[PDB]
């Protein structure tokens, strides 16, 4: 059934958007709009996922619909965190 699915990613400066999980979407493009809706870029920006107490580096590339229902990080890239 075609249900509207969301992935919600929590912008830099700890704010959060929501993107439905977009199919056949990589995840720049999908949260590109997320960096847009506060005002960002994409640019200076990492993405990755906490898991139990713990980062999970997910790619830009990566197929965003994939990534539903779960909630993701992005965090400026300022020399290089890793
Ligand atoms: C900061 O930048 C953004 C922040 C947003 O939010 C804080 C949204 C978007 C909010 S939203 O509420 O439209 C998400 C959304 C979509 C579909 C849903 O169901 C199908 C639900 N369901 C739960 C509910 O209705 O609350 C929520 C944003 O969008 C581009 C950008």
């Amino acid at each position: 059934s075609p249900q509207k699915p969301i992935v919600r990613v929590f912008l830099p400066n700890k704010q959060r958007t929501v993107v439905p999980a977009r199919c056949g979407v990589t995840v720049r493009d999908s949260l590109k709009k997320a960096l847009m809706m506060r005002g960002l870029i994409p640019e200076c920006c990492a993405v990755y996922r906490i898991q139990d107490g713990e980062k999970k580096p997910i790619g830009w590339d990566t197929d965003i619909s994939w990534l539903t229902g779960e909630e993701l990080h992005v965090e400026v890239l300022e020399n290089v965190p890793l």
